[PDB]
């Protein structure tokens, strides 16, 4: 596009901020506003075009609500046509919270600045589930998630590219493998619950500084949620169109996996184990810290394992997770 181009006597692009599936991100300078703003440029492609005239109606569909619950989402400012592209004007952002991680050597931030994340994103996904919004983020991943200032820990989701509202799904297959909810990979409708599920992966990610479920495909993301949540529940792979993928019945109404050529047993990758909750944290690492005690961590594991219910019926809810003890000064 080329730094120092002038679009439409407003915007004046500076430089190229990010790229996507979706197309390219730049760094412009708002002549009216007088401010700088992050402009997301769709490809002039029909595929991209409409799923980026439904993330433009979802933001707008956002703004309309003001709440103090809002302010957990990226601010769309207003969007034009330009040289046959959707063009997308929001707020300036910093830098997300993947390269955070990448910036620790990927040893993870502490429990406390976790907690802010936490707090915030349940705030954020108590926002979208919002009756009339009833919006699912379906791409919920480190990368997508911006601090507000390179000097703070204030943050805001972003990228509404693959969102619906529930009950205007699209595609059955969503979501970031490493972040997928189990009812996705069982190909199962699915509702506001599987960001919840993200949730639990990401906040273990950002205190580890490793994926929780890295499944180099689908196969293999089932098996590493079953090393440590064990085989799911009967009743949820009973009604599961993708459940062969994985599982096998047996005549006792049983499920357990299908195997292929040489994981852990199922349920033995314990969570305990892997956030160090008795041993100093991940890797030891946190040993001796302040914030970092046994009661801290139970209370952390606690909150994680209830965003990691296989069944997200029951699996906690925005507002349930914000009232839990691990929030509780
Ligand atoms: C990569 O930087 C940004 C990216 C976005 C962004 C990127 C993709 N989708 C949405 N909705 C927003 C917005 C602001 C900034 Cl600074
Ligand atoms: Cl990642
Ligand atoms: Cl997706």
């Amino acid at each position: 596009v080329k730094n120092g181009e002038k679009w439409m006597d407003r915007y004046e692009i500076d430089s190229l901020i990010g790229k996507g599936s979706f197309g390219q991100v730049v760094k412009a300078y708002d002549r009216v506003e007088q401010e700088w703003v992050a402009i997301k440029i769709i490809k002039n492609k029909k595929a991209f075009l409409n799923q980026a005239q439904i993330e433009v109606r979802l933001l707008e569909l956002m703004n309309k609500h003001d709440t103090e619950m809002k302010y957990y989402i990226v601010h769309l400012k207003r969007h034009f046509m330009f040289r046959n592209h959707l063009c997308l004007v929001f707020e300036m952002l910093s830098y997300n919270l993947y390269d955070l991680l990448r910036n620790t050597n990927f040893r993870g931030v502490s429990l406390n600045l976790t907690r802010k994340f936490a707090q915030q994103m349940c705030t954020a996904l108590l926002f979208l589930a919002t009756p009339e919004l009833s919006i699912i983020h379906c791409d919920l991943k480190p990368e997508n998630i911006l601090l507000c200032n390179p000097k703070r820990s204030a943050i805001k989701i972003v990228d509404f590219g693959s969102s619906c509202q529930l009950g205007q799904r699209i595609y059955q297959y969503i979501q970031s493998r490493f972040y997928r909810s189990p009812e996705v990979l069982l190909g199962m409708p699915y509702d506001l619950a599987i960001d919840m599920w993200s949730l639990g992966c990401i906040l273990v990610e950002m205190h580890t500084g490793e994926p929780l479920f890295s499944g180099a495909n689908e196969v293999d993301q089932m098996n590493k949620i079953v090393e440590v949540l064990g085989i799911p529940p009967a009743h949820i792979l009973d009604q599961a169109p993708k459940a062969r993928k994985f599982f096998e019945k047996l005549p006792d109404g049983t499920w357990n996996l299908k195997k292929t050529k040489d994981y852990k047993p199922p349920g033995t990758r314990k969570l305990h184990n892997i956030l160090g909750v008795e041993t100093g944290g991940p890797g030891g690492r946190r040993a001796g810290e302040s914030g970092h005690t046994v009661a801290d961590y139970l209370k952390f594991k606690d909150l994680i394992l209830r965003m990691l219910d296989y069944d997200p019926k029951t699996r906690i809810q925005p507002y349930y997770a914000l009232q839990h003890s691990f929030f509780k000064k």
